[PDB]
């Protein structure tokens, strides 16, 4: 709970009302009620301020005229509701102290204020930096390297010889550093090419649930900082991903694919690999990427959905759309 | 366990005709079953193929009364029957017995009575587990979350904090329910993470598969309503609602805040956009592309189907060049008329 | 692990030119490779920049051999031969080493010679393991699972009970085997499930991914050839039958029943629709959306790749309206028939 005047000051907002009242929390425009601070983005909420039971809201300086209580001025409502967020935020850590069911390797070396928790796995040669969390039942193999302020949720994996900067965030069920999908041919028997390369994470990274990001085949899978990634996305071996870049649920990239800089893969798309996709590209919902892309901007694909009975007849055609080609070349030849 | 085919024809109000102190011991296939199985009949082809079935009882209707060729039990629906036979005469193990002594159970947790805990689990404080709840090993449940009676968890589960699970639920492996969303301001290029402090609600009887990840929401809730079915490997995003008795197949990525109706069916591998509505009783056909909003039930489809290589290239070639078709076509219109 | 080049050599069935007295410490890429490293060209490309290679050795062919700037490996394969030193110089530790006093194990477990089990994996009543299977930390085996010798499973796989799996096999990390399949009646729109007590039946010599899921069958098997690798990510649905040595690539979703044959390629993020077979020798390529049966072998494909947006935007809409385009092509035809 923090004094609205103080909030505003570590907003950098400027305040319209009330310096006095006390926050308790974030919510929600329709389920704010008092103690609540919240925002709006949208015009089209001016109109039901009176509605809303926020004892707060963050807008911008053309909104003031529409408030119906304490306003927070801001140019960016949206970048302020995240910082006020994690001012206000709720969240426990995945674990605190040392859990004794946990099992540590002698030879690891914690930092200061590390925290590990119930049944947690660390193999020999792991060095966890200071204020790094590890949450229960996650494994971290051999001479793994955690930066400072990092934490992983319950039930992460954490392979061998892997890196991960300083102050990232993993959730539940992801694994970092399985082997990549490597493997010569001997007469039609696959032959395991073993991935002695490694995961390079850099700082600020955050990675949803149930991600895998394999291990190098010889160099390094290299996530770069500040990247975020999504739940149930596949990063295969040497891939690389530059700073910023952002990659949302279920997206499937294939091996040594090199995406640049601020880029944003929307979800379920599927990249191929072997080629590179410069800085600020984005690729749009299921996008499929066969080719690299040299230019910034926008890019797309797919057939939306129709009615099955529509959707049909349309496949059919696009099916046989060579015959509709021979067909108009037909027709101009006659013409 | 073994039972009475009369006892057995009683529990699924079934017609015996045959010797009701037959001893079935279990369900099998029509081509497996052997003495001491029952199986079922959907097809009425296989009536001429009974008297090659070592089954000791079969599941059929009337109408296949007469090509019996051994114990049989006529009911309405051989298919439900099926089901609620093999429930019967289910022999999946439960996933945990009794409290295992190296479970970490915080000391505040309020366990129900008949609750069954596996070795390495570990709940959190605050957390509380319904009567015959079942945790499998190495599961985790986190801080204050509510599991509620009869629900189940298979091994190696992740419940974050917060949520709230129903009744008689089913939880298979690998599954992540509470994680953050994927939530994130952006700031001169520099992503600002946004706390996830909603939760997520479970309803009662919902099952969910494998390795499927449920994201708690970033204020208000994630909710999946009663009875829905979850296949395997889903991203359900944060304030996604499924409205009750939907069943999603598996590999089916949704985007935040979307909103499902009551009895849809949500086709494997399908994609779907966000902050949009789909309403009740819609079908979306496998690897459905759900880009808007779907007002009208009914069945809707998307996808260019396989076609050999060598086809392809040039289907998917006229294809991204159909413009120019289009204007040639336009300008061979003009040309005729 | 160092060994002498001239033994590596003779372990490869490699023609040696140079000092087979060199220690190998390691495979490195060319780029990186270091003294003790050994490294290995595919590309005749980079014949002019072996002197810049610091490798103590570098296999490559015998057309190869003239512009060596150290110490050289002939073979006819050297992209092979990469394989196999790579694993005679493997650097990847075990999923565990003994059986660790905090692994849960049932009593009545059966275990052979030289098993180990990490810290914190739990195993069910019934269990068989062969000798030298490696369990890795924090895994279920289920109750009567059988692992064959050789098998080892990184750490927090789930194996369910009644699984079998054969020799030689390697499971990632976070890797789901025997799951419910996906079986429910109706009753009046109420789902009414059905017990799934079929099994996965997984051959010799598998190797699959990091959180892929493979759900036993309904009555009948789940059934995984022998040779066969699976990628990350890729859901095996409940009954489906892989054949002998396919190739499953990242993100394949497979649905029930489907049967695919031996000595297939599926391309990653590839869609398999059910109750269909595909024959031998198959490739998918990336992305297919497989709706019928494959009854010959050879490379199929589908979709339609990216496009600048606006490009897209206009793309979509005439596919979209393909059947009106359809019966303006008719008319004119009609027309210039003089009908
Ligand atoms: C729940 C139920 C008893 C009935 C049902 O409707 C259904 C079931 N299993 C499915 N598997 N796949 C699938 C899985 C992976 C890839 C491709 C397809 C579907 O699309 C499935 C569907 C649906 C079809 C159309 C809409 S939902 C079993
Ligand atoms: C098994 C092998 C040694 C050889 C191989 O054939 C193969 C390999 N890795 C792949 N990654 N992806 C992929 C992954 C993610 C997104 C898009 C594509 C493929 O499609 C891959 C394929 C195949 C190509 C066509 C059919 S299978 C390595
Ligand atoms: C599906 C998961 O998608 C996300 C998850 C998290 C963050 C951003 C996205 N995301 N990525 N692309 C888009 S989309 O609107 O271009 C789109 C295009 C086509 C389809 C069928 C859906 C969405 C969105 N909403
Ligand atoms: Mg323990
Ligand atoms: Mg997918």
């Amino acid at each position: 709970s923090i004094r609205l005047a103080d909030l505003a000051q570590q907003l950098d907002a400027e305040l319209h009302g009330d310096g006095d009242i006390v926050i308790t929390g974030v919510a929600s425009m329709q389920s704010a009620q008092t103690g609540h601070i919240t925002f709006m983005v949208n015009p089209k909420y001016r109109e039901h301020l009176g509605l809303c039971q926020a004892s707060a809201v963050v807008m911008t300086q053309d909104d003031l005229p529409f408030a119906k209580s304490a306003a927070l001025v801001v140019k960016n409502p949206y970048l302020t509701y995240a910082r006020m967020a994690q001012i206000l935020d709720t969240t426990p850590q995945p674990a605190q102290n040392i859990a004794p069911s946990a099992v540590i390797d002698a030879t690891a070396k914690l930092g200061n204020n590390v925290s590990i928790g119930a049944n947690a796995v660390i193999e020999s040669g792991v060095e966890l930096g200071d204020n790094v969390i590890i949450g229960a039942g996650c494994f971290v193999g051999k001479n793994s390297k955690i930066g400072a302020g990092s934490r992983l949720w319950a039930n992460v994996t954490i392979y061998h010889e892997i890196q991960i900067g300083q102050n990232c965030l993993i959730q539940s069920g992801t694994v970092v550093g399985a082997d990549g999908f490597g493997y010569a041919n001997d007469r039609g028997n696959w032959v395991k090419i073993p991935q002695i390369g490694r995961v390079i994470i850099g700082d600020r990274v955050e990675i949803g649930a149930c991600t895998t990001i394999d291990r190098g085949a010889l160099d390094d899978t290299i996530i770069g900082n500040g990247v975020i990634i999504d739940n149930q996305c596949q990063i295969a071996h040497n891939v690389v991903i530059g700073d910023n870049t952002a990659v949302a649920g279920g997206v499937i990239m294939a091996g040594s694919l090199k995406i640049g800089r601020y880029c944003m893969i929307g979800g379920a798309s599927v990249i191929n690999g072997h080629m590179e996709i410069c800085d600020k590209v984005t690729v749009t919902g299921m996008g499929m990427v066969m080719r690299p892309i040299t230019e910034p901007g926008v890019y797309s694909s797919g057939i939306p959905l129709q009615p099955n009975k529509v959707w049909r007849k349309t496949a059919a055609l696009v099916m046989n759309i060579d015959d509709m080609s021979k067909r108009l070349k037909s027709l101009e030849r006659k013409v």
